[PDB]
């Protein structure tokens, strides 16, 4: 048997067997001792799959031994084999499965939790492959922050959301909407209690899956730093963040990014008594966050210094506060390491990641479908947390998300392409494929000012086009090429058909308009090579039909909302339509 696909790729992975077949009901041994979470996880897996659980242990049953290092579990050591989470880092695990046996040990309880995960990605239809792997994340924290403008996020958006990332083992979710004024219009005051169900289903949610579950605060709107309105709103925060610390929260993030109000010594003040006083004080707080003021390198560093806020800000918030930055640019196509380097090097510390992709706030008719690109992987270096800023679209996110799972657990090995066909196929199954067509033309965001990003679209298409026009205007057959972009252009309408009959309404009502904008370019594509035949053909009449046609296609794609495409199948219909055979 197989091993199937994983996400994340884990570090260390040995075939060390043929296979076996999980039995009908099986032994359970640890389940008193492991991680909650993380045994309420195998149950469900177990239940979703018709897998009972002997009341008593049966020698003829497939045995699995759950625990973390912590216990002494002796079913649990012989069934590792000598294989150990013992000597690694936090949220790292060990799993073997031999001969009948399946053993999950976590470093610690995170650690369980995921390597659960990992089983519930192994098995399939009760097989299982014979396996030894351990497992540890790149970088320790890893999520998404929710800081896109339009529409917000559903709570059910939510919810769905927070169990994709357990599933993939991201761990951090950055919560901040739009429409949730306890955030910031109302950042003084604690949740009434009409609001409190809603906020707790977020928090137990995210506890069970192993997110830390982050309060974004953004006071910058109206905070007063100045005198006796300051210790007033300094108090107001600690009075908010204890109201939110009772509800169940223990991670903090407070934005200096939009505030107009301009004093790194001011806003690094608030952050370091917040600190002192409430997240070292409770004991239970994990490092505070915040983004400053100036929170992209542009922004941060002006003739190879610090420009006057970041020297400060630097100088002044405690060494143990995670500060965030976007990399060179706000949105922009790389993190080098150079760029993480001198940021580092400005805070003296590992940085913290917002990464403004795939969002499309900035651009919002096209959809990011494509997976993390132009972050160096050596970036681990110089940054222990990484988030995403994902799209207003939660479910077609989960696309780049899911490379982002792969990008921050396992950097080294990270494969852009693999990582994004890997996503496409767990995520869409027989869909896959047709899916893959689609997205493929529409990884690349570009405003047409400030802010890019992503991997071009359609890359081997594009190069085929240019292939055709080279043969064209060298007066070298172009046939057989011909005949090949016919066949792609008519399999990119015929993806997208399948896309609109079978996708489920929670995509569908996503990108239906890019759906049929990606059928109106391929109809136009292929109306472009319908002109060039013409010409071949010495065609008049061919040829002024299918330039009309070419120019109605290209026209409709520049006017509707919708974008995708625009360097390749759209820029094809202008290509062709400015071409002319007659002159070579
Ligand atoms: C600052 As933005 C990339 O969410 O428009
Ligand atoms: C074609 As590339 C190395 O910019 O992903
Ligand atoms: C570029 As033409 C042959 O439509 O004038
Ligand atoms: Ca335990
Ligand atoms: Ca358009
Ligand atoms: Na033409």
């Amino acid at each position: 048997v197989l091993v199937p696909n994983l996400n994340p790729t884990p570090e260390n992975l040995e075939v060390v067997g043929d296979g076996f077949k999980i039995t009908s009901s099986i032994n359970l041994v640890g389940e008193e001792e492991a991680d909650e979470n993380a045994v309420n996880a195998l149950r469900e897996f177990l239940t979703a799959n018709n897998i009972e659980i002997n009341s008593e242990n049966d020698p003829n049953s497939t045995t699995l031994i759950i625990g973390e290092v912590d216990d002494d579990i002796p079913e649990l050591d012989e069934a590792l084999n000598g294989t150990t989470a013992e000597n690694l880092k936090e949220e790292g695990y060990a799993l073997v499965s031999n001969d009948g046996k399946i053993a999950i040990e976590g470093k610690d309880g995170d650690g369980t939790f995921y390597g659960v995960q990992t089983f519930k990605q192994l098995v399939k239809e009760s097989n299982i492959p014979e396996v030894n792997i351990t497992d540890y994340p790149t970088v320790s924290a890893r999520g998404i922050v929710e800081g896109f403008y339009g529409t917000p996020w559903t709570h059910q958006d939510r919810l769905d959301q927070i169990k994709f990332y357990g599933e993939n083992k991201l761990n951090t979710y950055i919560y901040a909407p739009k429409d949730d004024p306890y955030h910031r219009e109302k950042w003084r005051e604690p949740y009434p209690e009409s609001e409190m169900q809603r906020m707790q289903e977020l928090i137990n949610a995210s506890a069970e899956n192993k997110v830390d579950f982050v309060f974004g605060i953004s006071p910058g709107i109206d905070i007063r730093f100045d005198g006796d309105a300051g210790e007033e709103d300094f108090n107001h925060l600690i009075t908010k963040a204890e109201s939110l610390y009772d509800m169940g929260v223990r991670s903090f993030a407070i934005y200096w990014d939009d505030i107009q109000d301009k004093s790194a010594a001011k806003h690094a003040q608030v952050l370091n008594r917040f600190n002192e006083e409430f997240v070292k004080a409770k004991g239970d707080v994990k490092p505070l966050i915040t983004v400053p003021t100036e929170y992209d390198t542009g922004a941060m560093v002006s003739n190879g210094q610090p420009r006057a806020y970041t020297r400060i800000f630097a100088e002044t918030v405690d060494p143990s506060i995670e500060v965030m930055w976007t990399g060179p640019g706000v949105v922009t196509n790389e993190i080098p390491l150079s760029d993480a380097q001198l940021i580092s090097g400005i805070y003296n510390r590992n940085m913290a990641v917002w990464w403004n992709y795939p969002v499309t706030d900035y651009f919002k008719g096209k959809l990011a479908l494509g997976p993390m690109h132009g972050l160096d992987k050596g970036l681990n270096q110089y940054v222990d947390f990484f988030t995403v800023n994902p799209m207003e679209h939660a479910e077609l996110s989960k696309i780049s998300i899911h490379t982002a799972a792969d990008y921050s657990w396992n950097m080294d090995n990270y494969d852009y392409d693999k990582a994004w066909n890997r996503a496409i196929d767990m995520l869409y199954g027989d869909l896959a494929e047709d899916m893959k067509v689609f997205a493929n033309h529409s990884t690349r965001m570009d405003n047409k000012t400030w802010a890019k990003s992503g991997r071009e679209d359609a890359p081997e298409l594009r190069a085929k086009m240019d292939e055709l026009w080279n043969k064209l205007s060298s007066k070298e057959d172009a046939s057989a090429l011909i005949e090949e972009l016919y066949g792609e252009f008519a399999r990119m309408e015929e993806a997208c058909n399948n896309l609109k009959a079978n996708l489920p309404e929670v995509a569908l009502e996503e990108c239906s308009r890019q759906l049929d904008e990606l059928i109106t370019l391929a109809q136009g594509d292929k109306a472009s090579l319908d002109m060039i035949v013409a010409q071949l053909n010495e065609d008049t009449e061919a040829y002024e039909s299918a330039k009309e046609i070419a120019q109605n296609k290209l026209n409709t794609a520049l006017s509707s909302f919708a974008v995708i495409s625009e360097k390749v199948a759209q820029s094809f219909i202008q290509e062709a339509l400015s071409f002319d055979l007659t002159l070579i």
